[PDB]
């Protein structure tokens, strides 16, 4: 099927997003949709952000979500507090 979200003029105003955090940390970050799949009720978007040579992957139900997910991984790669969270999807098919 492939539900191709063509509308990118819709903002879905949700600041405090990790992608903004990444822009405060390191430049050269490219958020690119490497793969798009999933159902129509909740498709799976796979955004890859390449930062400092490390490609961080984020998989969400929209480009926006996936972009956030990608940046989240990147953030903890730079600064890492006493999080110790095992919340990290390792290739979830």
């Amino acid at each position: 099927s492939d539900p191709k979200k063509k509308m990118c003029k819709e903002r879905i105003p949700q600041p405090k997003n990790t992608v903004a955090m990444l822009n405060e940390l390191r430049h050269g970050l490219i958020y690119k949709l490497e793969s798009q799949t999933g159902p129509v009720h909740a498709p799976l978007f796979t955004i890859s952000v390449e930062v400092d040579g490390q490609k961080y992957l984020g998989q969400g139900r929209s480009k926006k979500v996936a972009r956030i997910e990608a940046a989240a991984t990147a953030l903890r790669s730079f600064i890492q507090f006493k999080d110790g969270a095992v919340l990290s999807p390792l290739k979830p098919a």
